[PDB]
């Protein structure tokens, strides 16, 4: 169903999403035995980096990004930081571990001098989101998607998105139906979670109101 075109776009871009991190050299590194709140904070804001950095990497090879106006794609990147880091934290979340594991890794998260008051809407949204078994071509198209968001602050070329982000919506439609051919609902699903992502922005402001020179960059704090 993907024409040659397609396949192509979905190839590049799975190159470059196959280059971050795998998910436990995230989670072996919050759930090793001795742990303590304070080191772990340290450890989530290197994460946090190197999300970032790899994300930037990301924006240079996603076909297109680099034919846009240089201002629009550092506002982009900016615009979409903070989705991305908590789109790919659900991919890692359900991802297997060992027994007992995916307790303990919520626990730490939430004793690492971060309130309930952020963490409990995020672990549902993790385990939410999970439920809809997305691969992890979808994962990567929706990151490009939430990436290539024309209606971001600061866009002076909105079309110009636009022109990219249809493309990827398109391949995203065909991977749905290709992955879960028996659920039509399941392109709306991940529709959905495109706005539900954004309700973060605001957490993340907040959170931050109570870092590394790429942090400062990107999220401007
Ligand atoms: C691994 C990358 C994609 O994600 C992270 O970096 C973040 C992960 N976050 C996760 O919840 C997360 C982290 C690790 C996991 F293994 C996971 F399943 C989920 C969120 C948050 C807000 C706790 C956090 C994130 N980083 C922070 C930096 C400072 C202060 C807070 C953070």
């Amino acid at each position: 169903e993907l024409t040659p075109d397609q396949q192509t776009l979905l190839h590049f871009i799975m190159d470059s999403y196959n280059k971050q991190r795998m998910p436990q050299e995230i989670t072996n590194k919050i759930l090793k035995e001795e742990f303590s709140a304070e080191e772990n904070f340290l450890i989530l804001t290197e994460m946090a980096t190197n999300h970032v950095q790899v994300l930037v990497e990301f924006t240079k090879k996603l076909p297109g990004f680099q034919t846009l106006d240089h201002e629009d794609q550092i506002a982009l990147l900016k615009g979409s930081a903070v989705e991305a880091m908590f789109l790919r934290s659900a991919e890692i979340f359900n991802k297997k571990l060992p027994s007992g594991h995916s307790d303990l890794l919520e626990e730490r998260i939430r004793n690492s001098g971060i309130s309930d008051e952020y963490i409990t809407p995020m672990f549902s949204f993790y385990k939410s989101i999970g439920e809809l078994k997305m691969t992890q071509e979808e994962y990567a198209l929706l990151t490009a998607i939430v990436i290539l968001s024309p209606d971001r602050q600061y866009i002076k070329d909105r079309e110009a998105v636009e022109k990219l982000q249809e493309p990827l919506l398109d391949v995203l439609q065909k991977l749905c139906k290709i992955h879960q051919p028996e659920n039509p609902q399941h392109f709306a699903c991940l529709l959905g979670r495109l706005t539900e992502l954004r309700t973060f922005n605001h957490h993340h402001a907040e959170m931050l109101m109570s870092f590394t020179p790429l942090l400062c960059e990107i999220w401007d704090v």
